[PDB]
């Protein structure tokens, strides 16, 4: 069935804004990840959690379901220029070795415990997600 939607975490609903690139009433968005950030009474069971394993499974849309997978959570690395956004450095991303298609972006990598970061890059043999854990109510602060 159809599984692509928006993630509504308490009051917090996280997507791509390249594929959403709402009105101005996103409360705040980072572009270096592409992610954006709005309000809603719509709150769900969606809670990251506070650790981001490498060896997971993610949703993968050329079999229609999920597929384990491994990656490799990354401080930070290099995105060259594309359709998405020009040349720079990203943080916490997820590389691992899986096939990659225009489409697949979205594919939620759940571990051990759940959901740790959802498909932002990719490239050849190699697949990029997003650490939503270093973002969500993990501690904050400092
Ligand atoms: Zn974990």
């Amino acid at each position: 069935g159809p599984s692509d939607l928006f993630v509504h975490t308490e009051q917090a609903i996280y997507k791509n804004a390249h594929l959403t690139t709402p009105n101005d009433q996103t409360i705040l968005l980072a572009l270096t990840a592409d992610l954006q950030i709005d309000g809603c009474d719509q709150p769900g069971p969606d809670n990251i959690p506070d650790c981001d394993c490498t060896s997971g499974c993610y949703y993968s849309r050329s079999l229609d379901r999920y597929i384990p997978v491994e990656c490799e959570a990354h401080d930070w690395y290099p995105v060259e220029e594309t359709q998405y956004y020009p040349k720079h450095i990203q943080y916490n991303l997820l590389i691992g070795e899986g096939p990659c298609v225009p489409g697949d972006a979205g594919g939620k990598l759940l571990c051990r415990h759940g959901v740790i970061g959802i498909i932002t890059a990719g490239g050849d043999g190699h697949v990029a997600f997003t650490d939503l854990r270093p973002y969500n109510i993990k501690a904050t602060s400092q």
